[PDB]
């Protein structure tokens, strides 16, 4: 297991524009197009992202290209953020994947708001962080996904993603 397989499990793959769990226009492997409620806005963003007149449909190769760029962007956002870098740097490789997952889903600013949970992660208080992380809009809105990520922070293993 690695970060790409993990997110592919959590986001799926759809080759036509769809709405994500919050109602926003999305494509591929969780690539957010726009928060605007206009489908025309979303098709404009898609065509700009891909570089061609797509008419709301992309290929599997195009989806995996956006995915590679989004994973790279999530990692670089972590390493540039002063609140996130020291936590990431303190973690083992499996738990680092959990941190990238959260940044991919909710963005760098959103994760840096989990101030208490980040401190507990840095101190390697795993059971305590896991409790604090579940006291969140994130957990109540997407509880199966949040459970898998939290389990990964708590155990440092991939057990939540095996079987799936
Ligand atoms: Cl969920």
């Amino acid at each position: 297991m690695n970060i790409f397989e993990m997110l592919r499990i959590d986001e799926g793959l759809r080759l036509k524009i769809y709405k994500d769990t919050e109602g926003y226009y999305t494509i591929g492997i969780g690539h957010l197009l726009t928060k605007s409620p206009s489908l025309n806005a979303a098709k404009s963003e898609l065509d700009k992202a891909i570089g061609r007149n797509t008419n709301g449909v992309i290929t599997k190769d195009e989806a995996e290209k956006l995915f590679n760029q989004d994973v790279d962007a999530a990692v670089r956002g972590i390493l540039r953020n002063a609140k996130l870098k020291p936590v990431y740097d303190s973690l083992d490789a499996v738990r680092r994947a959990a941190a990238i997952n959260m940044v991919f889903q909710m963005g760098e600013t959103g994760v840096a708001g989990f101030t208490n949970s980040l401190r507990m992660l840095q101190q390697k208080r795993w059971d305590e962080a896991a409790v604090n992380l579940a006291k969140s809009r994130w957990y109540n809105q997407t509880p199966n996904r949040a459970k898998r990520v939290i389990t990964t922070f708590r155990t440092g293993t991939w057990d939540a993603y095996k079987n799936l």
